[PDB]
């Protein structure tokens, strides 16, 4: 009998036992969550499928968010077997590499652009809306991973920069719309960390050891901190907060200036 | 005038409410001489007669959805002009139907999609595609944004997402383009009736509670945001770049009015 | 065996049943912390007293934050008891209520900017020294209360905005100072609450009522989700953030405007 | 026939040629205004009395913001010399040397605390509404000098970083309280520069050489540039904003931080 006793929750995200999605899945079920997981990609599918099953779940639904069909149905799927949820968990984002690496202006062209925020804005937006009835029915929430290169540059974060800054937008916008209905919408702006969302990027840990010299905690934070960060919004202690951007970064975002 | 012998492009000029008009008239006003844009055939005719109530001939077709209308944009200019010293960008657009509802409910991928290429792109590839042009004389960039992007206000919906966007690009194009000296800032201005209230039913009714609420009593106009434009694209502004300046008669400042 | 099985934390600022500080007390009590409590002066002694009664604890030590000898004297007693400290929390807050009613320009006189500034602001950062030894004993973490009218303006509010945004400034170097001893500091912005700092302010139901219509959730807050929340900040799961603003006011701070 | 002909403005905070009020004071003369000056104390009266008149003006009132009557004094003597006023520029901030070497922790006592906004955050309300009756005359404007040291830290910034975050609110309650009048408030967050400030700071040029590293334009600002904007700022062409924060810091701000 845990804090989620009987309370269950939507994870889509998890690529890896690295994504943040799996560090937000193994506190949620630390505390007694029920699970439900989706896959974009059946590349992935055999991982993620009983990926689910060291959490107690076998709901394991293909959701590629680029369409808008495999949305729904992954809900309407998903509404076949559970009354409601007490929280949706967005965990994706996504943009071309080439855009990512480089200078902003030479490298970040219109379809780059386009992938970039369809992918990693509009989509929590989608999700929010096929996920309305079953969240209404339980007046859950709603939960979508940022970060602070929306608010300040970040070399190379380029047009993921303006795509997180759109997505935070969202939560605000979403948090208005669903806040009638008892549906509290939030959003984590996490410190760096080495995920499979750090492939390709040859300036990362040099991003890390200078995240490890800034932070006020002199640390670079991990996805248990970021995954019980997500518990505690997606529960009843949170009731009282819509619409807010925490930020899990030992205080980066703090800092305006450390001794170099 | 401030702006002797410098020039500047003017992109979103459709009538003599424009916010881009005003501005325009601001930067003539002080000696500047002026480029203008259109969005298709419609437009051609108006804008060819609005640049000549200012001198100017230069008007070049842009529909900031194809690649190459921008580009060959800035590559027409290029027979005309040496350089340029500001490119003002004064372009947003959206379905509409994204614009009257629910956010959730009225905001599909699509109208998603338009909303951000046509409001947030487009700034950066104008950017990009005006750089070389820009260098020759240190020139800025300067776009207008909206305070939906940090706070919710009633069916502006997706496009507080896109001017979310738009605002974390001036912060990114400042800091790429700021070693080549180009300054990159934008304009967060206060809502004014302009022929981006059509559609809007609400409107007015926005316009009677900014002028409650706003620490002047009253809202902006065009000829006001003119005026801030202006000395952001003049050497009076060189110290300021990835800048979000509000004019708004200071509305952005109040947590709640007197009932 | 709660989440807070073993831990301690001192509560400033308990005043009634309503305070913001009962509401942290109980949620912090509720997870099994072991509690203790400061009062202004006698009057405030017996309230105190039996405050502390209700979690178990007698540790009442008197402490008006205008002396400085009080401080660390109620550290230097409230050492008396306990080895070390988990975490210091910080409800206080006051101005002479004349400055609080009136044009900002007109009310706001030298003295009632001091005594505001200096019971509202300071008290945390002096505070937060004398609690230093016993924070690092056990790596505890420092908690105050503030309010957004620090960063927007509120009709009648005046100094106590110019004070709490003090006070928020404070908290990042604080959060930069202490976080190199593991001691994290952070804050909660609440919504508006009728509590004993209501009395005397005559716009608070004109206040209350538009916050219940502006809030995304359509409802103001309580204590009870006030407490919840700064038990989050002061236990583990809150170990990754450090010099963070919690905004618990429904998602209030996040509409531009509502149909009005 | 400059912008400002005909238009008066009071300058408060020219200490040397280096001042940040004096190259506002060149810029502000440069295009026709109107100008007046106070000083702190006799020790500086020879050097002020000496740059108003190399600005055609002998307008030089004593002025220390400690002390109440000496502001409205000041303010009753240039009631007689002109009828209104277009402007009041303050450009004032002190603290006690010793609050801003080491420890924000250690080094920042009550006193320190007291003097460093009583000094940098109360005598802007003070001095505004002293100037009240004089600025509706001509419906003038109030302009000061912050530092982004309020939302973000800087080593050994500390109080002051509080008292400018203190001041910033200020600006805000003065733009909605005098704003009815049609008043105008504003400040510019200037960027770090070598000036009279810069004395007793052992890191400054570090710190100096450090911004230039960062902000977007690889530079620090001068004089030139923030006496050109808040020229602006006093000027009917920002007559659409009040209660504005301008950053005048080569875009420093927006920065995560830059390659290494
Ligand atoms: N790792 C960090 O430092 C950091 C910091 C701030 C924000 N974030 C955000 O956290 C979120 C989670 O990242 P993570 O590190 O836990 O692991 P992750 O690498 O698995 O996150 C990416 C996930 O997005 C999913 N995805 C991508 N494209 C998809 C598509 N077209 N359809 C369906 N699904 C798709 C993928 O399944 C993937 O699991 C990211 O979106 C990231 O933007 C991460
Ligand atoms: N009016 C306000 O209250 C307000 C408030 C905040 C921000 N803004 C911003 O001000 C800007 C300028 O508005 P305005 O009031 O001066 O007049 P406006 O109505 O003409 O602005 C819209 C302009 O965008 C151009 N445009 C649209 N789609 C295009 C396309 N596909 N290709 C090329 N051009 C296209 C149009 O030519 C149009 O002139 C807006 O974009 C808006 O983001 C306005
Ligand atoms: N209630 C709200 O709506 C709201 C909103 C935002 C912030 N806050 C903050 O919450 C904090 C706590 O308020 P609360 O509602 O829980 O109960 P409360 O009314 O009791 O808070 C006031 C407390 O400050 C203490 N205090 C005052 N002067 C003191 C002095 N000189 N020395 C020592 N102690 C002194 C008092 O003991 C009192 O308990 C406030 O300080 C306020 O800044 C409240
Ligand atoms: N120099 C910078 O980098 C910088 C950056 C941001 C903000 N600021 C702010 O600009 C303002 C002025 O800084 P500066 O660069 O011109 O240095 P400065 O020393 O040349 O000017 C500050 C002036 O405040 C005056 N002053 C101090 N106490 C006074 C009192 N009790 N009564 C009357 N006058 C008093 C001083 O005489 C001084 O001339 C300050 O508030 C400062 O915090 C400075
Ligand atoms: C920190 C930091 C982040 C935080 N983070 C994980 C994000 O928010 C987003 C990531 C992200 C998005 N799209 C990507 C990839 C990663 C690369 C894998 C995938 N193979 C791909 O093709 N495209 O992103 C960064 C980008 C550059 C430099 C630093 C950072
Ligand atoms: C205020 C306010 C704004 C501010 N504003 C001017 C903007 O930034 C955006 C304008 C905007 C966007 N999309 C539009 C149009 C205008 C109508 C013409 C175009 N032809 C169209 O089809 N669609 O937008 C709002 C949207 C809804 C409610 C209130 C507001
Ligand atoms: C909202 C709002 C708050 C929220 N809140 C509790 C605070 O943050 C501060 C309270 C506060 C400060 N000082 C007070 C008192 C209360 C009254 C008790 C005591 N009688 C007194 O002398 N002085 O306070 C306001 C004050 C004025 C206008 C609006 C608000
Ligand atoms: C940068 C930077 C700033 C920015 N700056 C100019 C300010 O806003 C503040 C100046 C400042 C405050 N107090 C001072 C003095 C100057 C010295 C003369 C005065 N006579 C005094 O006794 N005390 O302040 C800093 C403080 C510490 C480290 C770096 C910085």
């Amino acid at each position: 009998q845990g804090l989620l006793a009987g309370k269950r929750f939507l994870i889509a995200g998890v690529a890896s036992k690295l994504s943040i999605a799996y560090g937000i899945a193994q506190a949620l079920h630390r505390e007694g969550a029920e699970l439900a997981f989706t896959y974009p990609n059946e590349k992935l599918k055999k991982r993620v499928d009983e990926f689910a099953e060291q959490f107690g779940s076998k709901l394991v639904f293909p959701c590629d968010v680029a369409v808008d069909a495999e949305i729904d149905n992954a809900f309407a799927e998903l509404a076949k077997h559970w009354d409601g949820v007490d929280g949706v968990v967005h965990s994706i984002g996504f943009a071309p590499a080439h855009t990512l690496d480089g200078d902003f202006t030479d490298v970040t062209d219109r379809d780059g652009f386009k992938i970039a925020h369809d992918i990693s804005a509009y989509s929590f937006v989608a999700m929010a809306r096929a996920a309305k009835p079953l969240l209404q029915a339980r007046q859950g929430c709603l939960l979508t991973l940022t970060y602070q290169g929306s608010e300040r540059v970040m070399p190379n974060y380029n047009v993921m920069g303006m795509a997180k800054a759109s997505l935070e937008a969202g939560v605000r916008y979403l948090a208005s719309s669903l806040g009638v209905d008892g549906i509290r919408v939030n959003a984590i702006s996490a410190g760096p960390i080495r995920t499979l969302a750090a492939s390709g990027i040859k300036s990362f840990r040099k991003m890390l050891d200078a995240n490890e010299k800034v932070a006020p905690l002199k640390r670079n934070v991990t996805i248990e901190e970021v995954g019980n960060a997500a518990l505690f919004l997606c529960s009843p202690w949170a009731s009282g907060i819509t619409g807010e951007i925490l930020y899990v970064d030992a205080g980066f975002n703090t800092v305006g200036m450390s001794q170099s």
